């Protein structure tokens, strides 16, 4: 009946079935939506366009991603707050307020740290069949998406103010590498930081991939759409992606402001699988 949570941030203590469950997460917001698990509170600043249903007033507001309304939460006192990277820095501010869980993914093993977080959510809402179900078919979607993969060296960009920026293995965008088996076409590329890499439109000319995967941030932070602009760049354009027309751009509601939930990991996957065939 009460649940003791070992995270990366530390131990939650959290009634099982909680009754007012708050989600700074939108990968988690995607799997409560999923399950059927109702939730309280959000913050509605900025909320991806799938999720366009809980920017509805039944759901209060807690205001933004890196801004927690803190006056609005205290006033709810919820059973669980979940949290993920972008909230890090919040934790003690939050779990003083309510039980807060850490979240996000550790993207160095992706597959085993997605498992257990949606895995801990249908033991906390008594839906673990549900999510054993959901799993298998994103296993599925996976292992198909891995027989496509083969021999197709990817690069993957994130646009932003024109500039662009590198992921690789390990990395937040890892997961195209690491889980749905494309090759990097810069294996080297050792990246932590959540909004990658600067490197040159030089760089990306140098390295020549065959497909290059492009999330444009800008899209949600911005309100505007700035990736197609950003790559049109005379260095980009000599290189086998541009020539072949494998340029995939990445849908930044699910990569950039979510990511890591039911929804949003089988959405991801169906992406990277339509453009690489
Ligand atoms: O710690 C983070 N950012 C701190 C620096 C913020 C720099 C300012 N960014 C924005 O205004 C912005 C607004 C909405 C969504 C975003 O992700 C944003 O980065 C962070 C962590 C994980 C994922 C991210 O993406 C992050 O950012
Ligand atoms: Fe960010």
């Amino acid at each position: 009946e009460e649940m003791t949570i070992k995270h990366q941030l530390g131990e939650a203590k959290v009634k099982k079935n909680p009754e007012k469950v708050v989600v700074f997460d939108f990968g988690v917001l995607d799997t409560l939506d999923k399950l059927g698990v109702k939730v309280t509170a959000l913050p509605q600043m900025n909320v991806p366009k799938y999720l366009e249903k809980y920017k509805s007033s039944d759901y209060q507001n807690v205001g933004s991603l890196m801004e927690p309304d803190f006056e609005k939460l205290s006033e709810i006192k919820p059973d669980v707050i979940f949290i993920s990277g972008r909230q890090a820095n919040l934790y003690d501010k939050l779990k003083e307020i309510g039980p807060t869980v850490y979240i996000g993914i550790d993207t160095q093993h992706y597959w085993d740290s997605f498992t257990n977080n949606m895995k801990l959510i249908g033991q906390m809402f008594g839906k673990e069949k549900e999510v054993d179900e959901e799993l298998a078919n994103i296993e599925k979607q996976i292992e198909e998406v891995k027989t496509k993969a083969a021999d197709k060296k990817a690069l993957i960009i994130l646009t932003t103010g024109g500039k662009v920026s590198a992921y690789g293995k390990g990395s937040r965008f890892g997961l195209i590498h690491d889980v749905l088996g494309v090759p990097a076409a810069d294996p080297n590329l050792k990246v932590t930081n959540p909004h990658g890499q600067s490197v040159s439109f030089e760089y990306i000319a140098e390295k020549n991939p065959d497909y290059l995967f492009v999330i444009d941030r800008d899209a949600v932070v911005e309100g505007k759409p700035t990736a197609k602009q950003t790559i049109e760049n005379a260095l980009v354009k000599k290189t086998k992606a541009y020539q072949n027309g494998h340029i995939v751009y990445l849908d930044p509601n699910y990569w950039y402001l979510s990511g890591g939930g039911l929804t949003s990991v089988s959405e991801m996957i169906k992406q990277v699988e339509e453009g690489l065939k």
